């Protein structure tokens, strides 16, 4: 509320230097944040939405300026940031949140796509998993792999997606980001349910990220 241009000043950096789906995105968080105009923002999932892109902001703002297709981004710096705000505003006694993120650089829309999916998917675990819990266990992992393969992971050991619903293609506004943002990706999502838990699993090519980016150009 006293942050506002300022706050919209670096959610349009960051929409300057990004396109497509997320680029769109980041316009849709922009107008709601000046529609509430705060806060506004706490009550569903837009303060958190809005945080992510800032954390963005901040990873860029000490990298400087790149060509679109230059790794700068430090993801596993990043994602430990959003994992420990959103335990931090959401989490809850008796449910440990382990993060184990590896060391890579990215591009800014790598980033920003992977950054908002660990963001739906982690939330969804603390909102959702552990309803009727009295304890429960978080896993975010983010590993690279063979011929430049990220996997990020998200695991529960809680109460299971129900079977009626087939999230991401089922749910409510988080399943459609998540789908969108995989896409831009080139990635494939995999979900495996039960109230043993809700296993998530992105599988991304960092490889084929500076291929997707020129291409959106
Ligand atoms: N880890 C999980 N454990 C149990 N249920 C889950 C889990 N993740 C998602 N769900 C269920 O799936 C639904 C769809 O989630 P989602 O599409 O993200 O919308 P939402 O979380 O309800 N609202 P939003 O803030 O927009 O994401 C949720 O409402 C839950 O009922
Ligand atoms: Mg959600």
């Amino acid at each position: 509320p006293d942050r506002a241009t300022e706050l919209d000043r670096q959610l349009a950096e960051v929409q300057h230097r990004v396109k497509n789906h997320l680029a769109m995105i980041v316009s849709m968080i922009r107008i709601q944040s000046s529609q509430a105009g705060g806060v506004g923002s706490q009550f569903d999932s837009l303060s958190r939405r809005v945080e992510a892109l800032q954390l963005l902001y901040q990873e860029m703002d000490i990298a400087g300026a790149a060509k679109a297709t230059d790794k700068i981004i430090p993801l596993g710096a990043y994602l430990g940031r959003i994992a420990s705000a959103i335990n931090h505003i959401d989490g809850r006694g008796a449910i440990k949140v382990n993060v184990q993120a590896d060391t890579v650089d990215v591009p800014v829309e790598t980033a920003g796509r992977i950054g908002l999916l660990v963001s739906e998917v982690l939330t969804n675990a603390l909102q959702h998993a552990f309803s009727d819990r009295a304890s429960g266990v978080v896993q975010l992992r983010s590993s690279v792999m063979s011929g430049e393969q990220l996997r990020v992971t998200v695991e529960d050991d809680g109460r299971g997606i129900p079977e009626d619903c087939d999230w991401p293609n089922e749910g409510n506004l988080g399943s459609r980001i998540v789908r969108q943002l995989v896409q831009g990706l080139g990635a494939e999502l995999n979900v495996t349910r039960g109230g043993t838990g809700t296993i998530v699993n992105i599988d991304i090519p960092l490889s084929q990220q500076k291929t997707l980016i020129a291409d959106e150009r």
